């Protein structure tokens, strides 16, 4: 979820709403805002649906007032509904929340015993009621929040208001980000900087546990222990890119066709005299990178697949041990941790909660440093890492990562190249990597021209409810990304397996009706992969093979081929990703689903 | 596949058939036998389906003669059918094969170009046609084989016969297992030892690339060039355990209810006054185990899963780095090795080709040594490793592993305790490990009394075609195990996720009709897991939660609880498996599937 707050003399309804548009990557299940005028008169407006639904409702009945909060939702507790949308109230107390109150159960029953009525199924609602109860006891809003926070467990990025006193807002951070925007005779707060750029560029980032008492004229922050502290303000040079469809019918689609240009931008100023130049990390980065004897990657979903690909590259090309783990799993086990280990996070948004929590935990564990490979500058993961490599793909709007995945893999490979040279390996390893990467943009540009054939093939999944993906070696995580794309936007129950694993149980799902998608480059693994293919055909599976022209596959009634141009082996996994992106997109189009904003999802998951 | 062979004075058909029954764990798609007398009259008989089909058809028109080869199939190239069944022929040439001839397509084309007509879709057919072609050039069957073997790529444990000379059999090992049984006045050959125990206890294992010329009177072995080699004979003490159903309706059923006994056996002799004793490894095992700084585990399917459970234990309790990898994926990648690494393989049959392949590659890579956790004494895996820990569960017949999995976990945990003490960690770790292990049998006993409840719950899946499984931490690989079980024997499309990952895309699959099985012990992740569960209920999914009695779950229309007794954390993963084993079994019963022998599968995948 996304939160915005504003306090000024003019109406802030429009400022709040613009903020929500800009935070919609955080959730599009529902949205609301509450404003108060100088007389204490509150108008609350909420709608099930995307931010635009709210905007429309507000335009037909304008909300007047200089103080207000707003929220856009990815639902965790309680189904999407106007009833469950934020802001939630407890009479004069009004609250928006990005996070999860994990102990909502006990709190709820305790507040129910004190007389409060829960009208929603959200965990957020306990915040409103708890703060209401603390204020009954006497004191100011700040004191009430200060007594409440300690009772909450889990994450909260919250902004709290008492409509009887429109001069003040209380903000509290735990986990979820909160940024305060400082205006001129006004002040703002939001989940990220980008939301508030229209009104200001001066920002303060609340630290873990900070509480801030905000008025139009002042910002006073208290730390977790209740001490009064000064936080530093920065001037930001960020630029908001709202993204565009261009000539395309969907953002996913444009995003797929942008890859050649995207990749071309990722390489920009990083290839220098034929060699990977990572001089942007700063003058003494080679000092840190040279100590690296082990690499740990934490990520989620697609970014996790990109990590899984890179692992084959680090280990085989640069000889450097690499471990890749689902972030949420790493966070909560006690792990061994290796000597001279570099922590790497992969994330498009830089706002993923699981990935963040991993990073934060990593700070206590004594890695050599953290590197963030990210696509959104100023994002949480970026501000909190030691070092960052920006993918520079431009804004990605469709929930289904595309150009982010391939720019991420591009950046990973340039790292593999760079470390091979610091280890003092054959300069040829980097050379073959650099030659590959330079070629990719036009290699992909040519994959795009087979769109028509992929579209025709897609018709075959129109009545399908399952699909197996298969891959081998560094193409295995490509099968994973393929299945994920297809289940995400088409809702087909798609699933990936390392080609050798299928026979060891899951082969029993194979019947005349099961489609099986396969990527097959022309490499040393090809004969082994072909015998896995044959195993499937022997059981009656229908195969869809995106095969190299030279793989020697032959079309038949149970074996549908798409012939791929021969590509450089080093960039093959990126290359073979594209047709899988196209197939997913085209099958979504067939099924009539919402390609850009699939049901149940959000572009960035900001909670656990 | 399972190959049997025999050179006798007396009819060997019955010996051959008993061989197939004892190899049926390697394949049951089809089966065949070919026998010649002394005069040269060959009678070939093949049947689509289980070994029992072949045995029935041979009981009606008994196959007379002293020379013969036999086979039971797990299909990889061409569908299960009588046409596709071995033995395969080329006039007088007659072949049985365990393997895959990877370069079959080029081979088939060349042989077609020379007048050969291929009647089947198997790779095996090329072997018969190519032995027939080589013999036409000149010399003995032995010399013909010696020119043909070099032209074959991939794997092969084949026995060849020229019906016109029923006195001599040829045999070639590549990858695939091949053991020769020495008789008096007679000689034999089989995929494993147990198949030949009705006739002999004296055996010779063929090495990689060995060609054998076997009469009823002598055994001569040769290398790849053709030079005669000397292979030692051994006397086996192995006992054949046929498996039984006891009072139960299926083996899997029995094998589930036998876990408490089997674990009791697994433990016998390994628990010394609250401490783990692994002295069975030999007097200098500790010299080695004390060196271990890293653990590499290799396995497939359910065994890969037990490996995954142990990675959480090894890293958290013993603080030892541990990696687990799909045998098939590790084998064909260039990996980076860690200093002082112990290679562990896990296998119920000791007969899995990928795992075997993994372990053979490992010997070139410079690990400290190789430990096998197997359940089959004298299997390929056990022979080929430095060290072995037998799970002692008794033979498992059901394709779907039950007791094999829990006994593997038992051993792994003992090993975790053993290493913790060697590293000199607190003795309390080993204490709780041992204390937990001791309670495990009786805890399971008290789990199975809820069979009835599971059974009634299974009734909800009759109409279902999908299922999602969720776990966190060490219970995440148990989710994977539950899903693998359900797929395999009910054909329902079950898929597991780490609980916190579902939201990164796969949550799109959730609608009112999707069942979600969750394992929920009462530990420190409980409130995290609960968020994930609520995120599913928010989108409409039907939850099935197996939860500790005190986890605080409450029944609802979309929430079905199975309350579980309290368990020690250390053995929780093992514990929470058992209910998922029962759900799979009960659902399979509902779906009316063949539980012990599911479609497309074999109990042990002896090929790649
Ligand atoms: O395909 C869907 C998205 O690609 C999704 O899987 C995403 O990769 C994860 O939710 C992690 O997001 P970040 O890359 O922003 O951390
Ligand atoms: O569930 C079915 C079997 O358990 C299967 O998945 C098995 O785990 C693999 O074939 C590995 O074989 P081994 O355990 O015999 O090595
Ligand atoms: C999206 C977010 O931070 C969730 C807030 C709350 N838990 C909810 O509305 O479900
Ligand atoms: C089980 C086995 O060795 C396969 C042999 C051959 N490829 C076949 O019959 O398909």
């Amino acid at each position: 979820c996304g939160i915005v707050g504003a306090i000024a003399q003019r109406d802030v309804a429009e400022i709040l709403l613009e903020g929500l548009r800009r935070l919609e990557y955080r959730g599009y299940d529902s949205a609301g805002l509450a404003v108060v005028d100088a007389e204490g008169h509150m108008t609350r407006l909420r709608r099930l649906g995307k931010v635009q639904m709210l905007a429309q409702a507000a335009e037909e009945h304008p909300l007047h007032g200089g103080t207000g909060i707003a929220h856009t939702r990815w639902a965790t507790h309680g189904e999407p509904s106007e009833v469950n949308a934020h802001p939630h109230v407890s009479e004069h107390i009004v609250v928006v929340h990005n996070g999860i109150i994990e102990n909502h159960e006990p709190l709820r029953e305790e507040l129910k015993a004190r007389g409060y009525t829960f009208v929603s199924e959200t965990d957020t609602e306990v915040i409103a009621h708890l703060v209401n109860w603390e204020l009954k006891q006497g004191g100011t809003l700040r004191e009430a929040v200060l007594r409440a926070i300690p009772q909450l467990r889990g994450a909260y990025g919250t902004v709290i208001m008492d409509s009887r006193h429109p001069d003040t807002l209380l903000a509290a951070r735990s986990g979820s980000p909160l940024v305060i925007g400082l205006g001129m005779g006004e002040n703002f707060i939001a989940s990220d900087q980008l939301a508030l750029l229209p009104v200001t560029r001066r920002f303060i980032f609340l630290e873990e546990g900070d509480i801030a008492e905000i008025t139009r004229r002042s910002v006073n922050i208290f730390d977790k222990t209740g001490a009064e502290v000064k936080r530093q303000d920065i001037e930001s040079n960020l630029q908001y890119d709202a993204g565009d469809k261009g000539i395309y019918r969907h953002y996913m689609q444009k995003e797929i066709y942008e890859q050649p240009n995207a990749i071309k931008n990722t390489l920009t100023g990083r290839i220098s005299h034929g060699q990977v130049d990572l001089s942007e990390l700063g003058p003494n980065a080679d000092e840190l990178l040279s100590k690296v004897e082990h690499i740990q990657i934490l990520a989620c979903g697609t970014s996790y697949n990109s990590g899984m690909v890179s692992r084959y590259w680090f280990e085989s090309l640069a000889g450097i041990p690499c471990d890749v783990e689902i972030a949420s799993e790493f966070r909560y086990r006690k792990s061994a941790v290796r000597r001279n280990s570099l922590m790497i996070t992969l994330s498009q948004s830089g706002e993923t909660a699981d990935t963040l929590a991993g990073l934060r935990l990593s700070k206590e564990l004594g890695y050599l440093g953290s590197l963030a490979i990210c696509n959104v500058p100023g994002s949480s993961l970026v501000r909190e890492s030691d070092l960052a490599l920006m993918t520079n793909a431009g804004t990605e709007i469709g929930v289904a990562s595309t150009k982010a995945f391939t720019t991420q893999l591009t950046v990973l490979l340039m790292l593999v190249a760079k470390l091979s040279r610091l280890k003092g390996l054959d300069a040829s390893i980097e050379h073959d990597i650099v030659h590959g990467l330079q070629a990719l943009p036009s290699r992909i540009e040519q994959m795009l021209s087979q769109d028509k054939r992929i579209e025709a093939l897609a018709e075959d999944f129109s009545d399908k409810h399952h699909a197996l993906f298969l891959g081998r070696g560094d193409q295995y995580p490509i099968a994973l990304e393929g299945a994920l794309k297809l289940k995400e936007i088409s809702y087909i129950h798609a699933e990936a397996y390392a080609a050798g694993e299928l026979k060891h149980g899951p082969l029993a799902l194979i019947d005349a009706d099961m489609p099986v998608i396969v990527v097959a480059p022309n490499n040393e693994l090809l004969e082994k992969l072909k015998s896995n293919i044959e195993e499937v055909r022997a059981r009656g599976g229908q195969l869809y093979v995106f095969a190299d022209q030279d793989a020697g596959f032959v079309s038949s009634d149970n074996m549908h081929i798409i012939e791929m141009p021969h590509v450089e082996e080093v960039i093959a996994p990126i290359f073979y990703t594209v047709p899988l992106q196209l197939l997913a997109y085209h099958v979504a189009l067939i099924k009539g689903t919402d390609v850009d904003q699939p049901r149940n999802l959000a572009k960035s998951v900001t909670v656990e």
